[PDB]
């Protein structure tokens, strides 16, 4: 049990940042200094993470200008003597890892997008992070979920509780527990309304997912807000295999909103940067 | 004495921002929702530009992609009912106005910048706008130069004091008063050592500047840090013409550097947004 490859989903709409989005994703909106994508990516590669796939929407090249390498950038660099600057640009991705790039026909769910990506996964378990979900912890998170993944052969969710007024945004699981941090999903609904919603645990943007779920997703039909949900393939997948929830050591911040980017760089700016609010 | 034309120089490289500014400069940044070089180009609008000219480097995509149209989107948004951002992406380049692009070859400097712009300008007073300075004023900041150099027949630039530990980071102006507002350039000086600074008073980047200034370009060669600098250019058609310095009314944020930037989402988040840090 072997987990070398995570997805990107990075092809939604993101109109919740217009005017900001109207030429990049969101994904690649920054941080302080760095767009949410590198995070993400920096996680799954400290997770061991070597092929990166990103499934593209609009604005395709900002995400692969990105991650591409830039030498008349690095030539200019290396002139001038910004040599800090340069291995920084290099320490965007290190030389191991490989970029593929694949569209999604149309932005029909998460679920249609990882669909998408089966192609390049194959047959093998694969990693999801939803870069929107911006995760700041001493061990990444992705390395926590991979290892709770091997350990119990099966597929893993990142999950928090969260307030019963805000499941309208998450998928909530109804589990079980097997350990302190580790539970056995048994049902998982898509943005319930808070009423219904059977628990407050929710999925965060990290997933382990073994590739049974591609089968599931081609069945899979649309759900909230008329979308092919992900979360709709793995409550497919649960008939068939184990599925876990795992809460993550590490804090999350709600950069799909305006609010919780703006406490992400608040937060941030003030831990790694020294930016205190005047 | 009319002012129709402004130009954007959105060709540095914006290392200060690195890894964000890999693939879009650095005024594609956002302030909340709102890239800073809208910010700049809305101020122009109000202020009577009908005809802007973006001065464009490697990273053109981001820039390009912002203003011109988009119906993809367009057609999305108009099957999703929704009328209200459809009709503030239109906005984002207003009917009236028409937009430009020419390429700088390399990142020589600002003045440099602005030479390259000597074709689409031809021949008349024109504006220019710095967008990481993000000003905040009850009337168009450049509106306020534009009335001042049609009064007095002669080029203008944005002033406000600083304190003089800040000198090494503005042009600096050495000015004798012809009104309480506004004074009468005789010297510019790039980034001067606090010890050797003239004065306290800095230039914003808010220019009205008459064509006069394109030869001088063509003759000025590097100074401060290794680039063509637009203040050696004006130090020069100092002694030909007049230029004036005007205490605008407004509040600036110096959004070119990570710590201006910060305080400009801190404080414009809360006034305009009511985003609060947590
Ligand atoms: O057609 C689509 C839809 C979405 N995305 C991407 O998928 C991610 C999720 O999209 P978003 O609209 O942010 O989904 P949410 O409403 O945030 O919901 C998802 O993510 C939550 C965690 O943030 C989970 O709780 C939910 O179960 C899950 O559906 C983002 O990276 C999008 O860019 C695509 O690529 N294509
Ligand atoms: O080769 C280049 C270099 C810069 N720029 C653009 O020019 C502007 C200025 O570049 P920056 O490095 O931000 O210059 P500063 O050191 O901020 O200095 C300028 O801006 C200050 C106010 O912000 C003034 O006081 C200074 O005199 C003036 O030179 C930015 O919008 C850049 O995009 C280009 O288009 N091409
Ligand atoms: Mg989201
Ligand atoms: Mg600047």
């Amino acid at each position: 049990h072997v987990v070398r490859k995570a997805v990107f989903p990075v092809a939604g709409m993101g109109t919740r940042f217009l005017p900001a989005t109207k030429a990049m994703p969101k994904e690649m909106l920054p941080v302080v200094d760095k767009p949410l994508i590198q995070y993400a990516v920096e996680e799954a590669v400290a997770a061991g993470i070597t092929d990166l796939i990103f499934v593209t929407g609009r604005n395709k090249r900002a995400i692969e200008d990105h991650f591409d390498a830039a030498p008349e950038l690095e030539t200019d660099l290396e002139a001038k003597g910004k040599h800090e600057l340069l291995a920084l640009v290099r320490d965007i991705l290190p030389a191991h890892v490989n970029c593929l790039y694949i569209r999604q026909s149309a932005p029909l769910g998460l679920g249609h997008a990882v669909l998408t990506a089966a192609p390049a996964v194959g047959n093998e378990p694969f990693a999801v992070l939803l870069a929107d979900d911006l995760i700041d912890a001493d061990t990444p998170v992705l390395k926590q979920l991979i290892d709770v993944a091997v350990a119990r052969q099966g597929s893993v969710l990142g999950v928090q509780e969260v307030p019963r007024e805000d499941t309208r945004k998450y998928g909530i699981v109804a589990s079980q527990p097997v350990d302190a941090r580790t539970e056995r999903v048994t049902h998982i609904v898509e943005k319930p309304a808070p009423e219904q919603a059977p628990t407050t645990l929710a999925v965060v943007g990290r997933y382990v997912l073994e590739a049974a779920i591609f089968d599931h997703l081609r069945a899979t039909t649309v759900g909230a807000g008329n979308e092919i949900q992900l979360t709709d393939g793995i409550a497919a997948l649960l008939r068939e295999r184990d599925v876990y929830a795992h809460r993550y050591d590490g804090k999350r911040y709600d950069c799909g909103s305006k609010a919780g980017m703006f406490q992400a760089t608040v937060a941030l700016g003030r831990k790694y940067h020294g930016l205190i609010p005047e």
